[PDB]
């Protein structure tokens, strides 16, 4: 069932393009950089469905193996709780 190569790790979304539907969060438990897509985000709000994750906050997520070396997934707000996303979405 693929390769994880690090379990839930807190990271820091240093920006995410809505447009490109990806992103970049940089963990803050290796200080490396993680590659995030649309399609890692796992649970979205529920007020509103959006695509996009919040920029400078912290959310958790795993790490896999991805094409590019690391691509983040399950990627969840701290707590696993929805992500906020950007201020504008959709």
């Amino acid at each position: 069932d693929k390769k994880v190569i690090a379990t839930k790790v807190l990271g820091t979304v240093k920006w995410f393009n809505v447009r490109n539907g990806y992103g970049f969060i940089n963990r803050n438990d290796t200080k490396e950089d993680v590659f995030v897509h649309q399609t890692a985000i796992k649970k979205n709000n529920p007020r509103k469905y959006l695509r996009s994750v919040g920029d400078g906050e912290t959310v958790e997520f795993d790490v896999v193996e991805g094409e590019k070396g690391a691509e983040a997934a399950n990627v969840t707000g701290p707590g696993g709780v929805p992500v906020q996303g950007s201020k504008y979405a959709a």
